[PDB]
């Protein structure tokens, strides 16, 4: 289930984090745009580089945190004012976000794992309108 794929993710974070990313970029290379210093870069150059493993794992464990935290798939509204608020998500909309979640399920549905991807896609529609009741375009 949905605790199990946490624990699986966080077993092996740096490399999920940026195995998702990348099919996330890849999937929709207009939101690229987002991030300058990636820009004009193969998946090989982009793993290569140390500051995107340390950004994805970055971003990647404070989504496990608010994974976490839900409730049956629903997250804190804390949480979700935690990232409409910070800075580093000053231009965004709430469709940014979905699209990550389509990435991110289509990734799990893909791989081998017993991912319970029909719980993460539930997970990124209740973010996103969590989002949207937290401020968020
Ligand atoms: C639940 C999903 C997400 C979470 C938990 C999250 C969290 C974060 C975190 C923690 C950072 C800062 C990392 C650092 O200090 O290096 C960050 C940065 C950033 N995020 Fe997100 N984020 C999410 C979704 C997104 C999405 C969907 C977008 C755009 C499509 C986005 C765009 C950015 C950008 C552009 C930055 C700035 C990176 C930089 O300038 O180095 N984030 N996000």
């Amino acid at each position: 289930g949905f605790k199990q794929d946490i624990a699986t993710l966080r077993g092996d974070l740096r490399t999920y984090a940026q195995d998702i990313f990348l099919a996330f970029l890849n999937k929709y290379p207009d939101e690229k745009r987002n991030f300058k210093n990636y820009v004009g870069k193969s998946d090989q150059e982009l793993k290569s580089m140390a500051k995107f493993g340390d950004h994805t794992e970055k971003v990647f464990n404070l989504m496990m945190e608010v994974a976490d935290r839900a409730t049956d798939c629903v997250p804190l509204a804390s949480d979700a004012s935690t990232l409409v608020q910070m800075k580093q998500h000053s231009g965004l909309t709430t469709g940014n976000f979905e699209k990550l979640f389509v990435a991110l399920v289509e990734y799990m549905r893909a791989s081998g794992q017993s991912f319970d991807s029909q719980s993460w896609d539930r997970f990124g529609k209740n973010l996103v309108s969590a989002l949207s009741s937290a401020g968020m375009k």
